[PDB]
């Protein structure tokens, strides 16, 4: 069929009158090879004749041929022969520096890569060249709605606010301690007014101690800005929420997520219970109900710590009527002894909440049966849209013994590693 | 001691007088740090007040600043928000082509490197970028004397030389078979011409096995150019080796090389073994004493099988009086059973002559003592010149079995490996 090709690695005078002249860096096309050294062989322009098949090497681009090459000539002769003047030898490649010389075992690569001590070094590299990636970065992708974090307080050294400088906008909520409304502060920044009802708490006592939930700043912490003594019943400043508290968007506000944002709901929550537990802070009742949603779905906590400033016993005592009994673990039912654990139980029940989008734990049974039942050993079931190993993270939470639990640092772990999948 | 500097990672308008505006990307100096969400910082102005804790990074170019990274930002939603758009995540640089995301996990480098499919294109590369090397390839390595191979034969189909081509230049030596002539063939290429005196071989026998000989090629292998049967006594026409015989060099010429060269005088001379074993062509006699050296320093073999054509039994005989016995194993002393084991023996006494520079091997004993003496297990001490490594090759020539001495293939893989060192 089709002619061989080869390449000529050094000029060959022809010697008589059968010989073909063989010129460095030509083509010449096999017309009979043999183990004969002589092969016959065909010129570029047709002539014909024997050339030495020693002089020639294979179809395409062989090693032979370029400048560098050097077969087997050992390391200790390449380098008395060698700035970046080089060469490759049997692979290795063997460069002249400043007056020293450098190997490089080629295995086609060497065996390192470009080593960048900073992750901006590297990024600037690839900006220049492809390299080996599907292509040269060109355009860094935006990030329409940036939006700045929250800074623990409006404005250094301020828990009092002004209500002069509070505009109340629209009424949003009411919880169970009041009139949440909406409006900015200043007549700038967004800011959520929540009133305390007078009677419901133990002011002296909580506002002393709002002191330090102000220097408590988390991105996933729904920031307390400020309290007003002056005007009377009071007025909580926080964290404006656009969404809302979870429960009620887990419910009512299906339309505006898919299942597959669930997780992050709880990771962001997560994230948040990490740093309480950090600063040895007990939520003592997290749940849906006191979780908050934002304008761009990030879920966070708030109310945290809020009830052991309910002055409604039926609210804080375990075997009270309106007590978080569903949230509970069974040594706060029996001891009410509170911990990092029983903030963990209440998680695995609020994943269980989020899973089954805002359904009541345990509705057909009544607090004390619930109280009865959990003690006993009844665990909240698998909802549908929680996966296995998602079941296994909640579910971890719900151990009979505290200690077993997680920490909220093991339990971030666990979720990161999931969302991957 | 000095001031603690950090770069602003969001605008900060100041909200009350205590507050100290940042500007993204502008450096500041804290004046007091504090587990505080508050710290004192100090404008690039002089300028002082406080600023949010977590509006800002740590000295160095940190990471949130620049335009792509984003932080937890899972691959699916990476995904949808992204030719050559990119981002980097935790680390990950995630990629747009066409539409498809590529993803490279950080570990600073990606994982894999250029994957060039052939040498030049690797070196066409490091001859544009240094990326990663000591620096970039910038002049390739000369070879002053580059020398064309040998041809087999003085052009194609040529045994026949006419003597009238031949300039007899200088008297050179003088073989065992006559005088040994140097001279050009047609005034250019150089030739070494060895006369062969009449009763010496079987002309006829020789001659027509010569033809054979003509077409065995290689590198290390001093190349037989062709004969004369028209001018008598007969010439047998070869390659030209300047610096002649090997025993004489490592004798008479050694100003002319360092003992760190004599491992590559057995390479070569293996090297040509190897090929004769592969043609399975037995030599019959090597030794120093038949090995040429060129004008490079490089060693090449000659007078393979000539031996099988001497008509003085002297020589042939194994119980000759001038037989290499000293070269020879017990099995060719016994019953003369000559193969390619009998040629490795010789090879390592070969080794030896090199690495003792020429000296006779068992030089205080007679061919009959030697003989005796090898069968009963005698072999040659190691040299000075020769390393522990060196000698076990040359010493694995001489087992008494011959099935169990090397083959010349692995014999050239065991001094390419000690070459390295
Ligand atoms: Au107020
Ligand atoms: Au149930
Ligand atoms: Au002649
Ligand atoms: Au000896």
């Amino acid at each position: 069929t089709e002619l061989k090709k080869v390449v000529a690695l050094y000029d060959y005078m022809p010697m008589n009158a059968n010989d073909l002249q063989l010129r460095k860096g030509e083509e010449y096309f096999i017309l009979e090879e043999s183990n004969l050294p002589w092969w016959r062989a065909r010129d570029k322009n047709g002539q014909e004749g024997y050339i030495p098949s020693n002089y020639i090497t294979e179809a395409e681009d062989s090693i032979e041929m370029y400048e560098w090459y050097s077969k087997h000539m050992t390391r200790s002769q390449a380098e008395q022969l060698l700035e970046g003047g080089f060469i490759v030898r049997d692979y290795t490649v063997s460069v002249f520096a400043k007056g020293v010389i450098r190997h490089y075992v080629v295995c086609y690569y060497l065996a390192e890569k470009h080593l960048f001590s900073t992750i901006p070094e590297l990024i600037n590299y690839h900006q220049h060249n492809s390299a080996g990636l599907i292509s040269r970065l060109k355009y860094p992708v935006s990030k329409q709605n940036k939006n700045a974090p929250s800074t623990a307080g409006l404005g250094y050294g301020s828990w009092e606010i002004d209500p002069k400088d509070l505009t109340f906008l629209k009424e949003l909520g009411t919880g169970q301690f009041g009139v949440v409304k909406y409006g900015k502060w200043r007549g700038q920044y967004d800011v959520a007014i929540k009133m305390i009802r007078e009677g419901s708490m133990s002011e002296d006592e909580f506002i002393e101690e709002a002191k330090v939930m102000m220097n408590l700043s988390h991105e996933k912490l729904v920031q307390l800005y400020g309290v007003c003594t002056k005007q009377r019943p009071i007025f909580i400043i926080t964290e404006y929420m656009a969404n809302g508290c979870l429960l009620n968007y887990l419910r009512e506000m299906r339309h505006r997520f898919q299942t597959q944002q669930l997780l992050e709901m709880c990771k962001d929550v997560c994230e948040a219970m990490e740093y309480l537990e950090s600063k040895q802070f007990l939520h003592r009742d997290l749940a849906a109900r006191n979780c908050l949603v934002n304008d761009q779905g990030v879920v966070k906590v708030s109310d945290f710590g809020l009830s052991r400033y309910v002055l409604d016993d039926e609210y804080t005592s375990s075997v009270g009527s309106k007590f978080p009994v569903r949230w509970s673990p069974p040594e706060v039912l029996m001891y009410s002894k509170f911990s990092s654990k029983s903030d963990i139980w209440a998680f695995g029940v609020l994943m269980w909440e989020i899973y089954s989008l805002g359904k009541m734990p345990y509705e057909r049974f009544t607090n004390s049966e619930t109280a009865e039942h959990i003690a006993q050993g009844l665990r909240l079931y698998r909802p549908h849209l929680a996966s296995e190993r998602v079941y296994t993270i909640m579910y971890s939470c719900w151990h009979e013994k505290a200690d077993e639990r997680p920490s909220f640092k093991i339990l971030l772990s666990n979720i990161l590693d999931v969302m991957d999948e």
